[PDB]
């Protein structure tokens, strides 16, 4: 869909681009609030060939879990991307901010959500690279779609794919893999303090991130699953979202929670 320029009213800077600005502002059809990605003058020819086709995938994106194309502004400069806008915003600020305050059950729906935009987008031969929660958003009916702001990582990165670039849906399952544990979690840095190198090197040694408090023993059986070390035994995307969508629907499934590794605290 092509926008025009009349339509369009920037407000705030909310983030910065390739090589633009992201504001949030207001789009007319009252006026429903957006965000909007600009591609500045003097931009590169590879850097129109990328946010054009960018704007382009988004377009044929239609799923309830990936962020939505309002529409382009091509024809007029600066040319703009323009998305819904998600109130809550990203997903890992969204959970450090609201520590406790969702239910087991919301968490899981969280991550179904996710896991729904993905098989959708490796269904639609998309790689995405850089899934974390940074670039997950969250709307006001908690459902979260699947972003990207292309700031791009190690640490949510599957081993192939730092080792030699071999990105795939398989990586992707390990982002998301990562992303179960960030939920789970609210958002807490995957590995905490372990340096990008000593993350690999604790990778590579068959080492993963322990189970966050209060997580389902399914949803951890399921991220480690995710973060195997042979590409070709990780679940697909189906099989997640299959065994997320499982798992709500008999809720009592997510009771029985898998150990927490403590640290000392003694009466
Ligand atoms: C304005 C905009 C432009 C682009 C995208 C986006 O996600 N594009 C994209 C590119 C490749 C792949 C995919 C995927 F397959 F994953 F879907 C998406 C999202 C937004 N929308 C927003 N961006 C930002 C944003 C924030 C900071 C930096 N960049 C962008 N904040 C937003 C929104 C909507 N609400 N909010 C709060």
């Amino acid at each position: 869909t092509e926008i025009h320029p009349s339509c369009v009213t920037r407000q705030k800077v909310i983030g910065a681009g390739e090589f633009g600005e992201v504001y949030k502002g207001m789009l007319k059809t009252k006026e429903v609030p957006v965000a909007i990605k600009t591609l500045k003058a003097g931009y590169t020819e590879k850097q129109r060939v990328d946010f054009l086709g960018e704007a382009g995938i988004m377009g044929q994106f239609s799923h309830h879990n990936i962020i939505r194309l309002e529409g382009v502004i091509s024809k007029y400069k600066p040319m703009m991307i323009i998305t819904e806008y998600m109130e809550n915003g990203a997903l890992d600020k969204f959970l450090r901010e609201k520590d406790g305050e969702f239910s087991v059950l919301q968490l899981v729906g969280m991550l179904r959500g996710i896991a729904a935009g993905m098989k959708y987008l490796a269904n639609m031969n998309y790689v995405h690279r850089d899934l974390a929660a940074r670039n997950i958003l969250v709307n006001s009916n908690l459902v979260c779609k699947v972003s990207d702001f292309g700031l791009s990582p190690i640490r949510w990165t599957a081993p192939e794919a730092i080792s030699y670039r071999k990105f795939t849906s398989a990586s992707d399952v390990w982002s998301f893999g990562i992303v179960m544990w960030e939920v789970m979690t609210y958002g807490e840095r995957p590995y905490w303090e372990l340096s990008n190198h000593e993350v690999m090197k604790a990778i590579n040694d068959g080492f993963r991130l322990p189970t966050p408090m209060d997580c389902p023993s399914a949803i951890y059986q399921l991220m480690m699953q995710c973060w195997q070390q042979e590409r070709a035994r990780r679940p697909k995307f189906a099989d997640i979202v299959s065994i997320l969508d499982k798992l709500i629907r008999a809720p009592d499934s997510l009771k029985t929670l898998a150990d927490f590794d403590p640290r000392v605290s003694i009466r």
